[PDB]
Formats: C-alpha cells, sequence, structure tokens
C-alpha cells in the first residue's frame, strides 16, 4: 500500500536545489506515501513537539507537574524567545513553557524543559520508550541547528517522526487527557501557516510543529490532519541542501505536502 | 585543443564519492585537459606556494629580504609546524621560512610570511598583479581550512592555479634568479610523494605543492613536470566531497594526474 500513485517529488527537490523527505500515512486504510522517508534530516526545532509529549507523559505520574511554577534568569534567554522573555520577571508554569515551545517555537522555554527531562539523552530515552529507534537528540539549543551534511547528531527520519507522532496523538502512548492536551497544543501552533497548513483546506482540523535550522536550506514540518468524513492523516516533510548558505523554502514544504495528500487520494 | 581525448574523470569522482577538478597544459603545443576546471575548490595549504612566489617577487626590490632573520614567540606556533618548532629559540631567515612552508607545509612559517606580506589581502593583491582574477585568500591558518560547501573564501579554480603556476615557474612573472629559486623549492617538496609525483616516472624532474584541509574530503596538489625530450607540463588536481566527515584520498589525486597525462598523449 506504499506509493500506489507516483508523485513528482524528484522534480520538486531538483527545483529546490536540495533534498526532500516525505512520509504520510492514511490511518484508515494504512496506505502510505514515501520519498526519502528513511534518510536522516536535522530535526531543528521540530524536537520541541516530542519534548512537550515527554513532559505530558511525566505528568501522568506527577499530578502537580504541569502547574509547577518555574523561575529563570536572564542567562536562560537565548535568541528567539518571544514568550519567555515577557515572563522573565514573573516565571511561567511547566504547561505554559510547553505551550510556548510548541506554539511559538520559543527557544528558551524548550531549553528549560529539556533540562527538566535530563537533557538530550532524556528526550531520546522517552522516544525509545515509545518504540522509536531512529530519533536522536545530542545537543542543546542553539548548537543543535548546525545541520552539517552527513552529521547524524540531532536528526531523525520522516518515517520515524510520522510513526511517533501517530502513537502520541492517535495511539495509546499517552493517556487520554494528556493525548488531547498534546493535540490541542499542536492545533494552536502559530509558526506553520506557510507549510503543511497551506496545503490543507480551511474546514479541516490540523495541528503541527515546524523547524528551521537557519543553514543548509534545512527546514521542516510535521502534522496531524483531520479531513472531514474520513480517518486522520499523519505526515512529515523535511528538507536540506548541500551548501551552508542555501536558503530554505516554505513553499517547497507546502508543495510536498500537497503531493503527499494527492498521493493518498484525499480530495482537497 | 582542449580535451582532444576523453578520459573517465566522472567514474573516478563517483568512486571517490565527491568532486574532482583537473587542469593540465602541455606548454609545447598548447593542448589542455580540463574537467570541472573553472569550479572553485578550497586552496588549503596550496596557497603557500604562491606565498613563497610573492616573497620572491618582493625580494627583487629588496636585495636583503631573503637573508633577513625572523624571531618569533611560542604563540606563533600552531599545529603542524615541524620545522619552525625546531628553531623557536633561534629564529629563521625569510628564505628558510619560505622553504619550510613549501617543502614541509609548515603552518607557523606560512602565517609569519603572510603577516610580512600584509595578510590574506596582500597575497590576493600579488595574484592580481600577475593577472589571476580568480584566486582569493580571505583568512589565516588554521581557519582557512574549513572547506565549507558553497563558501568561496580561500578558494581558486584548477585552471587559474595552473595558469598562475606556469607564469611563475616558466613565464616572466619573476626574474630569472627568483624563478629558478621557486622551481628549486617546489622540486624539494617532501609532502607530495603519494599525489601527482606517484603518476610521474622517476627519471622526470617534478616540483609540487600539496594541500589537505582535514574536512569535506578536501585535498589537492599542483605541479610542474619536465618529461625528457619535450616541453614541460603544468597541472592542478583539486578534490572536495559533500559531507564534513568524508575522507580525502591521495590515490584519487594520483589517478587523476595519470588520466591528465594520458589525455595529453604523454607516454609514461
Ligand atoms: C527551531 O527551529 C528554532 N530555530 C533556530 O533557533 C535557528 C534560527 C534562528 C533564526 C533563524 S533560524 C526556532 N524555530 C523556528 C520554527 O519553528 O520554524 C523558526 C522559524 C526560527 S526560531
Ligand atoms: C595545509 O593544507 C595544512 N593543513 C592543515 O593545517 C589542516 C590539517 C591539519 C591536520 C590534518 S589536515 C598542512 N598541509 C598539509 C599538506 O600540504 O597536505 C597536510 C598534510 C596537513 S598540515
Amino acid at each position: 500500500l506504499t506509493n500506489l500513485v507516483a508523485e513528482p517529488f524528484a522534480k520538486l527537490e531538483q527545483d529546490f536545489g536540495g533534498s526532500i523527505g516525505v512520509y504520510a500515512m492514511d490511518t484508515g486504510s494504512g496506505a502510505t506515501v514515501s520519498y526519502r522517508a528513511e534518510e536522516r534530516f536535522p530535526l531543528c526545532s521540530s524536537f520541541k513537539g516530542f519534548l512537550a509529549a515527554a513532559v505530558l507523559a511525566r505528568s501522568q505520574q506527577q499530578a502537580g507537574l504541569l502547574d509547577t511554577p518555574i523561575r529563570y534568569g536572564k542567562n536562560a534567554l537565548v535568541p528567539w524567545s518571544p514568550i519567555s522573555e515577557k515572563y522573565l520577571t514573573t516565571g511561567m508554569t511547566v504547561a505554559e513553557l510547553s505551550a510556548a515551545a510548541v506554539q511559538y517555537s520559543d527557544n528558551a522555554a524548550a531549553n528549560l524543559l529539556l533540562k527538566e527531562l535530563g537533557g538530550p539523552a532524556g528526550l531520546t530515552a522517552f522516544m525509545r520508550s515509545i518504540g522509536d529507534t531512529t530519533f536522536r537528540l545530542d545537543r542543546w539549543q542553539l548548537e543543535l541547528n548546525s545541520a552539517i551534511p552527513g552529521d547524524a547528531r540531532d536528526t531523525s527520519s520522516p518515517r520515524a517522526v510520522t510513526e511517533s507522532l501517530q502513537k502520541l496523538t492517535l495511539g495509546s502512548a499517552l493517556a487520554a487527557p494528556q493525548r488531547q492536551q498534546f493535540v490541542d497544543w499542536l492545533k494552536g501552533n502559530t509558526t506553520g501557516n506557510h507549510r503543511i497548513r497551506a496545503a490543507v483546506p480551511a474546514d479541516w482540523a490540523v495541528g503541527d510543529k515546524t523547524g528551521t535550522c537557519g543553514v543548509y536550506g534545512t527546514a521542516n514540518d510535521y502534522a496531524v490532519v483531520w479531513p472531514t468524513g474520513r480517518a486522520p492523516i499523519v505526515l512529515a516533510v523535511y528538507t536540506r541542501a548541500p551548501n551552508k548558505d542555501d536558503k530554505h523554502s516554505e513553499a517547497v514544504i507546502a508543495a510536498a505536502a500537497r503531493l503527499a495528500l494527492e498521493g493518498l487520494g484525499v480530495n482537497g
């Protein structure tokens, strides 16, 4: 049921000047679209969705975790911390930091939560616990964005990203209240309007998390999409390019998402 | 007279897993072999040959320059300074530093001479003065070895390297005594036995300068070769590869030199 209908991913990535990786699953039938789906691509900020899921998993064994206040110093603020910088003088709860990391890609919030989980190895351990053997986080922000060609640090594959997203949003990896909170955070993301969402009709529900490394044409997005009247779709689109100064493209991510939905026979 | 005889450079670079750039000139007939010859490749230590030629050019207007003693501190010693480290407590002359830079690829010696010439811009100005509009040096050692894909800093092309080498060793860019000293330094190089020299019969004279960046499979060599009974050949072989951890190959440089000589119809 993989690639029943061929789509012109190769021409798209040639126009882009780099590499595109796509996996998409129709959770009703099991049909899939797959292009470079087992290659490694840099995660960039897309690790933050899985980080919020790990926080939610911990909250199942710590009833008070999400409402715990967290105070931090100015040394915790790194570039692109649009929400956490406004609460420097007050602190924020664990849930508020998780929402900021997911919905505004707040960099400081995600570094604070990563510390709470035991660092890059602690998030990797959570991903192993749900059966993902591909994901690896190795460094902190902003260092994890280097996107060096051939470097496996801070990478995963489109397929493993999609499979783990399905387990966390639609499967049983989280208990039902935590699962719906994860979905709600993804649905409220503000940074993805020009990526997968640009290929999705306005009357369908959709949640996503973006990543943008800033070098090597490297950017990405993953999403759960609920077309009306049929089962949800889960998909991941990752990009990279050979030269450090190559620019990323939001339009290419949107176009690859359109091809994936067309390959699954979903009318849009 | 370019590429009268095709050679399998593409299969060689595919076996290597990267890109190879070759220019070779028969100075008797003007026939040339050219493959990726106008692409930019990192210079790495190959800039040091041109640096020694620039020192020689200056010596034409300063009779005492070559025998001027130079004393330096331990802070001038950078990794891979095998000759200059043995004269830390005594100093070395300008000529001795030039010989060390050319023949042992001594890193500290080349940084001291670059300072004497007014830095990377001063060496670039010398190359412009002999008609080379392609060469650029931008940084000091060891920083100039980063070999980042797409970065034009500290690069030239195989063709421009060969054309400038011809002007300096066989043409009129240097006065006759300085020209022969440059040739003698190149003939005494010790670091190139597994590169162009490995394709050259033992009974032919040959001088060369190597470069090895340490990343991105990036290494190179250029040479003047005097086959007996015919005019000299000038050639340059540069390599790079897409991933930071890709290894360079001396054997590929030797093999590309063999193809270049075969393409020119020189029996070896
Ligand atoms: C995550 O990807 C993170 N990116 C960086 O911190 C590196 C850069 C900083 C400025 C430009 S690139 C944040 N996430 C997003 C995203 O979710 O796409 C960004 C747009 C940049 S900041
Ligand atoms: C020049 O290429 C210079 N290379 C470096 O300093 C970077 C590296 C250090 C250790 C391994 S690579 C010197 N030149 C040569 C050469 O002429 O080929 C080398 C073999 C390394 S040191």
